[PDB]
DNA sequence: CTTTCCACTTATTC
DNA sequence: GACCTTTTACC
DNA sequence: GGTAAAAGGTCGAAT
DNA sequence: AAGTGGAAAG
């Protein structure tokens, strides 16, 4: 079983709540609904979804194209398990707001209100604040429903278990091989990083104080912006970052990448990265980790 | 009528 | 998220 | 004068 | 991450 806090961290990173309000000619109100929670991952981490499915005892696993796989929970009684978990081990990113909306929709459907037009309208109001908001057809059918900005969620990191889950989803353990004017001509630089949308700037900034190291990079692509929490000082990587995830085990393929990363850290600690033999081993490690891995 | 699941695509936050 | 080169800091 | 740390990104694809 | 169409089932 996956640790509940690690699960919530991973959910904060990768999870999503869904509310389908579909035009249905066979429905009494002309609309049918579907409520749920889902995680879609690369095929290589199917084992994560299976473990979550085994832990919660709910949800359906299915292919999501040829390179991805999804765990979806939409069966209404099973949603109580979802609610139970996140009431006890709450999300802390802006996704908490999505969960709260998911919970509101559940209440409407529990009382069977969604089978009446007033319940549908209420669900539309809920959906308008959920994820990417209303669709064009729903906006046209319910013009009185106005896109109101959501309030900001501001929660602190609850513990290192949550962080392990979150890092399992968003983190990167990287070995940078820098062309250098040194004896060996190559500088070995370990980099730890966590990426997140700027909507959770407060959470990302807190990482600096929560981990006692690192800095924030502000990145952008066209009109989109995100943040990168980065650590490049080796003493911080060795004495702070590595012990955290040694004690709080990562999940998925990324665990293997972290362990290869630690192999390099050990060589750097022993100053072997300044020898031909050590550099050779490091180059071989780098080639087989992250995107170099083969499945 | 209503719920549930399967197949599959697309935009962008990793 | 994984990856890169160039630049700057440090002793 | 040699080594480490930071800067400042790019872009393909797993969310 | 977030969405769509389709349809089996009682
Ligand atoms: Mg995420
Ligand atoms: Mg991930
Ligand atoms: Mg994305
Ligand atoms: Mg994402
Ligand atoms: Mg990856
Ligand atoms: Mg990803």
């Amino acid at each position: 079983s996956i640790n509940p806090w690690i699960l919530t961290g991973f959910a904060d990173a990768e999870g999503s709540f869904l509310l389908r309000i579909r035009n249905n000619n066979k429905s009494s109100v002309g609309y049918s609904t579907e409520l749920g929670f889902q995680i879609t991952l690369h095929n290589k981490d199917k084992s994560i979804l299976e473990n979550i499915q085994s832990t919660w005892k709910v949800g359906v696993i299915a292919n999501s194209g040829d390179n991805a796989v999804s765990l979806k929970v939409t069966r209404f009684e099973d949603l109580k398990v979802i609610i139970d978990h996140f009431e006890k081990y709450p999300l802390i990113t802006q996704k908490l707001g999505d969960y709260m909306l998911f919970k509101q929709a559940f209440c409407v459907m529990e009382n069977k209100e969604h089978l009446k037009i007033n319940g549908i309208k209420e669900l539309v109001r809920i959906k308008a604040k959920l994820n990417w908001g209303l669709t064009d057809e729903l906006k046209f059918a319910f013009p009185e429903i106005i896109s109101k900005e959501r309030s900001l969620i501001n929660k602190n990191i609850p513990n290192f278990k949550w962080l392990a889950g979150f890092t399992s989803g968003e983190g990167c353990f990287f070995v940078n091989l820098i062309k250098s004017k040194s004896k060996l001509g190559v500088q070995v630089q370990l980099v730890f990083s966590i990426t997140q949308h700027i909507k959770d700037k407060n959470l990302m900034n807190s990482l600096i104080t929560y981990l006692g190291c690192g800095y924030i990079k502000e990145k952008n692509k066209s009109e989109f912006s995100w943040l990168d929490f980065v650590v490049t000082k080796f003493s911080d990587i060795n004495d702070k970052i590595i012990p955290v995830f040694q004690e709080n085990t990562l999940i998925g393929v990324k665990l293997e990448d972290f362990e290869d990363w630690c192999k390099v850290a050990k060589l750097i600690e022993e100053k072997k990265h300044l020898t031909e033999s050590g550099l050779d081993e490091i180059k071989k490690i780098k080639l087989n980790m992250n995107k170099g891995r083969v499945f």
